[PDB]
């Protein structure tokens, strides 16, 4: 399971997350050319690796769509992380330590969301 | 950071987390020997370095107990995940999604964690 994106994978998903339509290799390459000089095959290859990581889907003139949005990807990584805990006791303790390590704004965002979740 | 441990440091911490009682250098060495051929001094030395990092405590038989439990590794993995967010806006939206994604038992665990933080 992916736990972080490399800088080129991130450049890539950043373009994809900025467009509603699935994008061709050529379109991603043109976006990345703003800061990098890359081979077309390098952009192609990174798309394919991101597809193998289920972060994009190849649509068929091949186009690529992000499987998760920017925010939902982060949320999913957090879920994947909590899933590492061995049992409900350590999930509980993990969550205690987790909220100690986020900011207040973050802790409150959690509080607000939880209160909406139920009521 | 538990999430940033070297591979041998992690192998040791894994063993210690797997056992209720503090473990001798011999016990750690025997446990690691299933997957590696290491010198006794190598294990002893990594325990010493972990101790200087405050990740284990030597208990006087000389034995070693983990200072932080594996639930703190899980919390760290969550912190690292949240850190993948590109800015505060995305950071807050990901937490909302997280709360939306978790099970009810986890939400309730989260509620308990935030109450403790609150106290
Ligand atoms: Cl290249
Ligand atoms: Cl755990
Ligand atoms: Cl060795």
């Amino acid at each position: 399971k992916l736990t972080r994106l490399g800088d080129l994978e991130r450049a890539v998903m950043d373009h994809l997350w900025s467009r509603t339509e699935p994008q061709t290799v050529r379109q991603v390459h043109e976006a990345l050319s703003a800061r990098r000089d890359l081979a077309y095959t390098t952009v192609m290859a990174v798309l394919q690796r991101l597809a193998k990581k289920n972060l994009v889907l190849q649509i068929r003139a091949h186009r690529y769509a992000p499987v998760h949005g920017r925010d939902e990807l982060v949320a999913g990584l957090m879920v994947d992380a909590l899933a590492q805990a061995e049992d409900s006791g350590s999930r509980q303790a993990a969550l205690v330590h987790f909220v100690e390590r986020v900011g207040a704004d973050e802790a409150d965002a959690l509080r607000r969301a939880l209160a909406e979740l139920e009521a």
